[PDB]
């Protein structure tokens, strides 16, 4: 339910502590939160504020492809990673000789080629590294009671090579009574900008994997480490905090897909999405 | 407070689902829980049941040394890893040519040498891999507002070489108002046997790091993925569930220590620990 996210926002606004951060902004921060969102006959796309669903779908397909090039996602119309891959930002991190748009070894590279030696974004890493995503799919297919169905994106060796280290760093899957659930550990949660996006992203991943493995989507457990509200997000969120939540939409997959790499953007349809208008919240 | 662990126990006994596991036993399972334990002027060593504190301290010192040899921990009187390091078990996982007691690349090897090529338990891995523990200590010392203070033991590349994959796979640290807090993500939680041990283990790690960096211990947030109670632990836990909890003890560090490697077992003293008698809960 969306009241969990709204309650987390209210709790950070009422009990969070003022804390500096890597960017010039400030935050109201709280350490350690957990919410639960049902995936049964509904999709947790927030209704108190319109969420960039096209960005969610395109960025998840971009993760599944193992791509770390921000230009490949920007060509689809999703510019969420163009800022963290811009020339000025890479220069601000010392990567002066790094090609523009190369985010380094990030979510997709760790999902599909964990442990492989990262060269650049144009390299072909076929057959290299550890393919975590296909491993969790096969584990769900052959041993659903396994307690190690984990995809981890935190790689300390590749950490100083990343433009932005993973925020949703680890996720675990769980199967019971033909229901597939997913828990996400998010080390850093931009409650206004990034967190609803990550909620929808991992709910979509759970739907995809449940479609492939013949299971029904269960719950999505969102665990947060440093859940923070930026200052330029205080007044916007309060606006969102005074809107009546509407029922969640539904996600329908239009064709039967066997492999996760064969999913395309046209295979997904959002039904009954009636959100309140968007609320601009600038990135840090 | 200890009532959080007891509440998780009660919630698993009343709402858990029957689930098979890797072992021959069964479990009452729940996916996704989170508890908060205060470290302010108290140490969360459970009082409704005596916890093997000597094992906690010696195992944390064994992790900090980067050791993967179970015999080095057994020589101190802690035989918790002898079962997963026995000849029959190593043979049950295919490691026929592996010396007995060699757990493979596990918690200590990932804490101190992430990414290094694992040879055996007798090898000297100085300078190899990524030293995550010292990196998080330096980060706490120089940049406490950092949101990337993470120590991760989940290595998919070294995963098929481990006798037992990490259960407490990832932890994150957080600093505010000169208070150091720690969150742990445990993918698999043996609620009867292992979870009380891991609570004290990570509380002690937080105390050590707070002592080194000159901070005060704050909270320990225990997040659980698959939190399960084994069947042969149902009736024992009920006994523990009807005991009146006593106040938590205190942890005192007897001398000023500069580096984490310089800690010794004689440096720590538990004060005021008056637990109820132990309750036998056999390992699976
Ligand atoms: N500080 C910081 N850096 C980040 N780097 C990467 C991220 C993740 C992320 C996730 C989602 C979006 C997003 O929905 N954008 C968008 C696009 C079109 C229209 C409206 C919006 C939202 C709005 O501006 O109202 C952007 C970024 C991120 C972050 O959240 N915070
Ligand atoms: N199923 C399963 N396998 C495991 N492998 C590793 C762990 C972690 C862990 C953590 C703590 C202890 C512990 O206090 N033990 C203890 C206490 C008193 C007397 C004898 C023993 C040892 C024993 O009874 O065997 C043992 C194990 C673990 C687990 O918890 N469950
Ligand atoms: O999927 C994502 C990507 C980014 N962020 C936000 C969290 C932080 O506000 C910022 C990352 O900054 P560091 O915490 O690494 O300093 O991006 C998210 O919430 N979700
Ligand atoms: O520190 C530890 C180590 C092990 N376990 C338990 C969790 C599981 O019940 C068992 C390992 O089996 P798998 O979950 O990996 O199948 O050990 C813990 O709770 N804590």
């Amino acid at each position: 339910s969306e009241l969990q996210y709204l309650g987390q926002i209210q709790h950070i606004l009422r009990c969070g502590v003022r804390k500096d951060d890597r960017t010039g902004t400030g935050t109201l921060s709280v350490f350690g939160m957990q919410a639960r969102y049902s995936l049964r006959d509904e999709f947790p796309l927030l209704t108190t504020k319109r969420v960039f669903w096209k960005g969610v779908l395109e960025e998840l397909l971009w993760f599944i492809k193992g791509s770390t090039n921000a230009k490949e996602l920007s060509s689809k119309g999703v510019k969420i990673w163009d800022a963290n891959g811009s020339r000025d930002f890479l220069d601000s991190l010392g990567f002066s000789t790094r090609e523009e748009g190369d985010l380094g070894p990030v979510y997709g590279f760790q999902w599909r080629h964990f442990g492989a030696e990262y060269r650049d974004m144009e390299s072909d890493y076929s057959g290299q590294g550890v393919d975590q995503l296909q491993r969790v799919i096969d584990t769900i297919k052959t041993n659903p009671d396994d307690r190690r169905i984990i995809m981890c994106a935190w790689n300390p060796r590749d950490l100083p090579l990343m433009a932005l280290p993973p925020c949703h760093a680890l996720c675990q899957f769980y199967v019971v009574n033909s229901e597939l659930s997913c828990q996400l550990y998010q080390r850093s949660g931009d409650m206004g900008l990034g967190v609803p996006f990550n909620i929808a992203s991992y709910a979509l991943l759970t739907y995809m994997i449940a479609h492939i493995t013949g299971l029904k989507p269960g719950d999505f457990i969102h665990t947060l480490g440093d859940a923070h509200i930026y200052l330029n997000h205080i007044e916007p969120l309060k606006i969102q905090l005074q809107r009546e939540p509407r029922p969640f939409p539904k996600l329908r997959i239009l064709r039967k897909v066997e492999k996760i790499d064969d999913f395309k953007a046209e295979d997904f349809q959002i039904e009954g999405y009636n959100p309140h208008p968007t609320i601009k919240m600038e990135m840090a």
